[PDB]
């Protein structure tokens, strides 16, 4: 069915946020577990997943709308080389993303694309949670101190 | 079964009092969750719901005995900025309870209402273990010191 | 993450208004039990309840967006004498909380907070609901008459 | 297999029927619903299913017999506005109905289409069972008045 | 509640739609599975079914709104007589339908009847994804032959 | 622990590979998928997965060497736009990995990282297979012809 | 099957290593457990088991090739007297015992002992995977601190 041209941009565009952020979020969760972090491996590495499937969700939407789903291009990736600093850099990313899903959102609703709208807002939700999580952990941080964090990551959080 | 005046009155004072706790205990709750504390969440929101309970024993009794329960005068908050001044807060509002339903039982037993005291009993007995809880936690920042404290806190008890 | 301002205050209104349908149901449901409705005070406590679950989504989101929810000021009940009044001050009550929550509705939209709007049309969803039982009952007072009415409500509706 | 010419008429003059009943008591039974009367809707609502079990046996009958199914024109519907008026209506629709299966099954006959007649049978069999439900009701509403009969629609009979 | 009139409106025009999708597609699944395709004859039986819950839903919908849902009107069947045709001509009244679901999405909104809005989006995302399934099948006729996709149909998918 | 700088380097360069397949074998299997091929799309899917599971490999491999896992370089996609010209290119950049593999697990001997070559072994045993499968497939493409194989694909293999 | 008799020689050698580690891990398990370092003594005490299997491999090839295996010739065992030191001496037997590892499976390649290289591979994997524990606990020793390091250990990690 084909699609709005610029909608098909719009996912484009998000997409290739996502890939971006498998990338980092993946390489972040192994530097965690290689430095035996086990609960910051773990949740790094579902936050990764998870944006595998936003990645699926962009690219089966663009074929639906007969665009070409762009997986060519890789933005930059910001690895951290310390815990607060990746931390940091996942929540650059996600609040870089958030600013480009508000307006793709707001866009599919003005030509009418209320799927390609609902399903961008589901993200978004998805992604204000790790929000959450990421401005929570940093704050941990600074109040417990880096010695108790580190500490409080070493055994999974089942 | 019309019950005696004064005691309707007392039954309304302690519903007010249980009405400030559901929603101070409610929202340091809901902070503690914002923080990532969520032992003292699980904990804060629990005693919010038990004074739920308590002010709906309160409800029930006060229409028994034909009175009128208010529940449109709400008294006042004191909402803590940090995880001690908020555990301190619910601890002065504790003894301050504890204080009136006390002048109610003394009274109740008077005025011969035996149901009303027994009723009262228990939910003192219910606010001396939640003030032990507060004392023990308020102890506990001091002697493992804040950063020790809030490590305890990020994993639910369970 | 540092919401809207005119959105958080949006927020802290109709947490406000949430506040009162809390303690209106509650003291609603608690009469009709004194009467032997039980049928209406299951229906009655179970949406002061959902209230509950409504305020708690508003605290939580308005501390994210890091504003500061406020439980303190507690708007007009209006307790009914009999139990059309009660029905009939309940849906003003609704109608009156609809109009707030589709104004807040649009303008979270018009500055992209397509997130709380979400939440707030899952909201408002629950409150159409709640609407349409009220008219539903308020309709068959009249259809059946009072005295068919109440003997409708003294068994459970399991 | 080719059929006779006049027997696929009269099939689409009794698809012709269900088409309408199918819409009407849909219909009914969600006004029902909206009134609040869950058992009037529950026992409406699966006459309209089974009104579509009718129109599928048609329809498969006519297409086996080669013949075209209408599923293009439909007839007169007639809501009711009350209840009393909406059950005699759905009375006056089964008794016509009624009176063109009797024509059908004595033409089917006529012509040695023995599986039409067969068919056509266990069909106004199943009719005449909703018509005496109808006949009874409207019986009762008379019986017990209006405002019991309206109480006693209220929760669903299991 | 009484609702926008507009809104009523394109409720009713919507429910016009599933009116003609139901018959249209009741009829070619069963010309489907008259012909023995009885992998489409499940499939299209089920869309039948599917267009009968979403106008279900907008009856249920036009009635709390207090308006008239209009069940005697039924458009123009566009009834294929081949297996090509008839997908070609589900999906033009899919597409048709689409369109009418997008107009009423705006207008809802600018009225601030999100409830109905809501509705809609998940209706025509139900629709989309029949869309989706129409033009692959369409697509499938084209790149395996008539005969072979014909054949892919005899036995039931599951 | 410290490993081989140029066995790090090799390690860097199959991830490459890696990153590549992962990006074109996902686009390739929702490109099968969109176009209704579900014996395809599952099984190009879970070849993504694989690879994926190689570049954790990989990457962890040389988090443990000391090494810096390179996920900002991506190399050149081939995405194909018709079935066989998709498996052709599949089947090229399996055959250039197995090349690369072959280089590194032979340098890997020679330094006497016998972990490594383990590793890759294995992988290269997976590819392997993967080149039986796609060659298998292209073969019966001509074999079967296109309409026949297309065919073959629109039901799930299990 | 007699076999090579420098095989047979590396083979001797590794034994011995593993006798060495067989004793020193277990005599550093239970120093870790007279500490009430419950952790520590779990994993340590495993990895004695584990050579203690590795010299059971070694043993039975040795005399499968008909040679003599040498349990008689203890090398140096360094215990350490506190928990850092204790997995430094660790860390340098392994690293030592994988210098041993590589040469003999290396030379076991040259010499076709095919079998004895494969089981030599298997327990190289194995020691990399202690050598990894090692270098992350004592990481983990400075970056969190001695204190929180210890605290970290005393209860079971399952």
């Amino acid at each position: 069915m084909k699609g709005d041209t610029k909608v098909i941009n719009y996912l484009n565009k998000l997409l290739g946020n996502e890939l971006v952020a498998i990338n980092q979020y993946f390489l972040h969760a192994r530097m965690f577990k290689n430095w035996g972090l086990k609960r910051l491996n773990d949740v790094e590495y579902h936050e990764s997943i998870d944006e595998m499937k936003h990645a699926d969700r962009y690219i089966e939407r663009i074929l639906f709308l007969e665009g070409l789903p762009n997986l060519q291009d890789l933005g930059k990736l910001n690895i951290g080389e310390d815990v607060e600093e990746m931390l940091r850099s996942d929540l650059a990313l996600e609040l870089d993303g958030a600013k480009n899903l508000r307006e793709a959102i707001g866009y599919a609703d003005s030509v009418h694309d209320y799927v390609s709208r609902d399903m961008m807002i589901e993200i978004l939700r998805d992604e204000e949670g790790h929000i959450f999580w990421l401005e929570t952990e940093l704050d941990l941080i600074q109040k417990m101190g880096l010695q108790n964090y580190l500490q409080a990551q070493i055994r999974e959080e089942g």
